[PDB]
């Protein structure tokens, strides 16, 4: 049907037959991605081709490959080898998860140092983290996982309570060996537990809470068809899956009137790095980039009614790939429905005698995923208005770490002896742009102020400045609050009624970007995340910030090898990647379990319509 | 019963009937403000004392007084009379808005202008309007409104499309004497009608929008007691509500464990300006105050439930005193209810095996006023985890003037000849802050970014500072959105059991501050509204950051002389005053009627508690 459908478990079973009839999917052959490729450009792109791409590992040690699949005619498109010294090492294999820990239960370094500590090995819970690319030249072509300890007391313990500071080990996931194991001296592991579920911890619950009943007696005012395409007051577009990724949004369009205005072709978080900022040897080369190097789209919770989503939910049960190509549903991943949103306009006048009141509403798109500790939900929201808004709640355990004697500058504490290291939740969101079609540009506007004297003899004038990014050389922008500096994308070839250039203005929270020092790795390696705004041209493989292999990828990949080209952004078809994150120095009341903390962006119709857009809702 | 009680009908008849007794309110006086003093700091005190405070117009000239009554003893326990050439004048009247319509209906001046326009006099509505103070010596010790023009072409018609530009009247309301018309030259009205329930306009209206129905089976989850006192998920706090201020909250203080532990003494919006960036000397004087100037609790609306406020609503009525001294109710002025706000805590656990999910939820305290042609609306919120924040909604219809022929650097084209001058609407919160108690400090903290090098040798590490405002004299802040500033309440004698100050954290939206130039009158009127944080040692008689009396009073009251005094706020009974505010490049969207735009801020708990103290929530 729609070539943006969400993809089949026959679409992935056919993937790995053609891998197979292919000889590409042998025994000792893993999935570590697999998604279904986007339509091409094409106005009436009639002949579909349902292509899916693959990034396919070997266990034996061989060199990993790049496929793509025809799912629609059966047959292979390309197949690469890769050079993973060269451009990156695939994503981790959630089976590679388990590797650390049993591979360090046997080893005597290992072994040595939890002795040392009085440590029982079974007790001992290891986190399979992504190694970045430090000093160590050993790993370079080497899919290494580098390894945290905490105690587990017991089955149904929180580990994270209990951090087991001053040892780290790395390991070489393919020929299974524990490359090094750093013991940098004993620390008390704390001795609390955080088990939120304990009748000890918790108290007595709360008998106060009476219920709030959110109902829709006539069901709700949005219609899905094409098992994704939503219809919902005035709005249009597909929800699509991606294990990456997560729920990405495709054609997201207006209709005004008369015609279907597009807006935003393509919506996606398109990488997502939590940097720490702790200097210790034992974190100092911990960043996880959860989309990236993790896939927060595998990690999705299968999403349960009245507790993940309250009133009448629609669900979408995205289908993935397991390692060996069989198709794995996600039951109740994504959640789907609309909540009222308080007033939208009001005025009472007293001239006209008119008192008028309407009520604002807001579709929502949402999924939540967990990664290790950290647990993180996506929200994508359409207003009656034409606002457009993405939310990430950052919820979860906090990383821990023992609470050096003598206090610290990076890590803050929450129980005794029990350390949280400073870090960040960077966030990059790649919009590729459609304002009333693909001719699009990109303004910055920051407000002016006047100096009082001729022409302004009161002082009083302040006015605004917009400068259209016209290459993408100055096209990396940053923030500055001060000036209320917004982004307006706009169409110069489509005008609103008053003859100006339609268009759509991005609002960001200004929050800080990364802090790391300009010449660190993770500085080079998450490049995106140093700025808050990149324009550039769209490319049909510019897909992420930070490239097509993240783990262990060198450096400087992604958007700063995308804006080298320096190509024409003034009226083409283009991208706005912006970054946004949280920066987090934790607090003792994110201790046993963090309350949902949030960061986003909207972006808001800017000369777009000919008047408001919703003077058509009625009162009710 | 509660000295935080609202003011009763009798309360205000009785302080009517002890200004007659003490010869204080002839036939000539006119009440320009009245409202209940807050108990005085002393815990308790000796018995019930209740003062109100009252500003006392004189019709016929006389000069005005400023008097506090015992409403409880029946006696005045001062009484002076006021110079408002020097301390400002009182609050503009309801009843003098009109004046200036129906004394220009008559004047020659003001027909000849009409006359010019082929304008009907009996079409033609007028904007009543704060005058300020500028550069016309005849206006100081007088009692002066302006007016700007509007066609009203019909009794239903919104006049705020017809827009009468280069003209501009300033009228006398007590001589009743028209002291001024200056007609700059004639601009077409814009004729195209803004009447947003005209079907022609609508459209036919939508038949999509299913309902969506709140309902709480069993009753709120919060209590209302002696009136105004409600206790809701360990929060306690008394819901005041004054003419000039609006809604006021009081005691706010959370329950941990056995122990209400008070957070903030007294929570309002202060002051709130909206000052104009258009040069024209048609509107270059343009700036209201509307809470100094004309009391928005004056003017709040009567809140439809269904409409304004959706679910299970618990409404105040609160009671304010007419022109005479009588009586009046403002009926379903304040809205109560608690609202579900989606995920609390969320984790699911893969060594424990534990999925744990939490709902939140926050308590809403509301009101919405119209003044002119704005509305707005003004939200406190208390949240399950300790959260309190703030949101202001601004709605309405934009005040509009000719779009000039050659485009505007300071008004924006709304329709065909209409324009919409800039301006910003800004706010200020006063809280006078008792984190866990009176004894207060203030830091001002920021991110701190670290050199690559000795100590950090991988250049990952980041930090924070926290500098100690101790005098006065440097408690005047600026945002620093990039550096991730925020301030931090404390109180440095109680320490949470990590032996650290108890704390709640300031987060403001970071948005600009007052852009007029700062030799310019507004600046020195709104002095506050151009730094976004003020701390002052408490005072009982520092109540607004522009002083006592507004309207058409130049700088010399206010915070910028509170400040002065440079008294110690290190450990002391301290007061936060936070200015944000939106500043508005009004687009086509926002016309015949605007959507709702927001602003706020937010305080955290910062090592208040123990740990997390939404560990009691229940699973549903
Ligand atoms: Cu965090
Ligand atoms: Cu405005």
């Amino acid at each position: 049907a729609s070539p943006f459908r969400l993809a089949s478990a026959g679409e992935i079973s056919e993937v790995q037959g053609i891998l197979r009839t292919a000889g590409l999917l042998g025994p000792e052959k893993r999935i570590a991605y697999l998604g279904v490729l986007d339509p091409a450009r094409g106005a009436g792109s009639e002949a579909e081709d349902r292509r899916f791409r693959v990034f396919i590992h070997d266990v034996s040690g061989a060199r990993p490959q790049e496929v793509t699949v025809s799912v629609t005619n059966g047959t292979v498109i390309s197949a690469v080898e890769l050079d993973t010294a060269a451009t990156g090492e695939l994503p981790v294999l959630e089976e590679e998860f388990e590797v650390v820990e049993q591979l360090l239960a046997t080893d005597e370094r290992w072994l040595k140092a939890l002795a040392a500590r009085n440590l029982d090995v079974s007790k001992v819970r290891v986190a399979p983290l992504s190694a970045g690319v430090f000093e160590y030249a050993e790993e370079r072509g080497r899919r290494i996982l580098r390894g945290l300890a905490f105690v587990q007391d017991f089955p149904e313990d929180s580990a994270w309570a209990h951090p087991v500071d001053g040892l780290v080990a790395y390991v070489d996931v393919v020929s299974k060996e524990v490359t090094r194991v750093i013991d940098t001296g004993v620390f008390p592991v704390p001795a609390e537990h955080g088990n939120y579920t304990d009748p000890e911890l918790t108290g007595p619950l709360r008998t106060t809470q009476k219920p709030i009943s959110i109902t829709q007696p006539e069901g709700p005012s949005f219609t899905v068809t094409g098992g994704n395409h939503i219809e919902w007051e005035k709005w249009s577009l597909d929800v699509g899956f991606d294990v990456r990724e997560g729920v990405v949004l495709h054609n997201i369009a207006f209709r005004d009137g008369d015609r279907l205005r597009p807006i935003i072709n393509r919506a996606s978080i398109a990488e997502m790095v939590v940097p720490y900022g702790d200097p210790s040897p034992i974190r100092s080369w911990q960043n996880y980039f959860d989309t990236g190097e993790y896939l927060v789209g595998q990690y999705a919770n299968s999403l349960e009614l009245g507790c993940d989503c309250l009133g009448d939910i629609t669900y979408l049960s995205p289908v993935i790939s397991d390692a060996f190509g069989n198709p794995r549903e996600i039951r109740n991943g994504i959640c789907m429905h609309e909540e009222d949103w308080g007033i939208l306009a009001k005025h009472s006048d007293l001239w006209s005698g008119i008192n008028y009141t309407r009520r604002n509403r807001r579709m929502v798109i949402s999924f939540f995923t967990t990664i290790g500790n950290y647990d993180y939900g996506f929200y994508w929201y359409l207003y009656l208005d034409g606002t457009i808004e993405f939310e990430a709640k950052a919820t979860g355990v906090v990383f821990t770490s023992a609470f050096p004697e003598g206090g610290s500058d990076n890590i803050s504490q929450l129980a005794p002896g029990l350390g949280a290291p400073f870090h960040q939740h960077i966030f990059s969101a790649r919009l590729d742009m459609a304002i009333d079609g693909f001719t699009n540009r990109v303004e910055e506007e920051d407000v002016v102020r006047q100096t009082m004297g001729p022409g302004n003899e009161r002082g009083n004038a302040f006015s605004r400045k917009r400068t259209v990014l016209t290459r993408e050389s100055e096209a990396v922008r940053e923030a500055d609050a001060r000036t209320g500096r917004t982004w307006i994308i706009s169409n110069p070839e489509s005008k609103n009624r008053l003859n100006e250039p339609v268009g759509y203005k991005l609002h960001a929270h200004n929050q800080p970007t990364l802090l790391a020092d300009p010449g660190s790795s993770i500085a080079r390696r998450a490049a995106f995340a140093t700025k808050d705004l990149w324009v550039t041209r769209y490319a049909d493989d510019e897909r992420y910030p930070t490239g097509d292999f993240v783990n262990q990828h060198s450096g400087g990949a992604g958007l700063p090898s995308y804006i080298a080209q320096d190509r024409d952004i003034d009226g083409q078809d283009i991208v706005v990647w912006h970054t946004f994150g949280l920066t987090h120095f934790p607090r003792v009341e994110d201790w046993p379990i963090m309350p949902v903390d949030t960061v986003g962006f909207k972006l808001r119709p800017e000369g777009f319509f000919d008047r408001s857009p919703v003077l058509d809702v009625p009162a009710n």
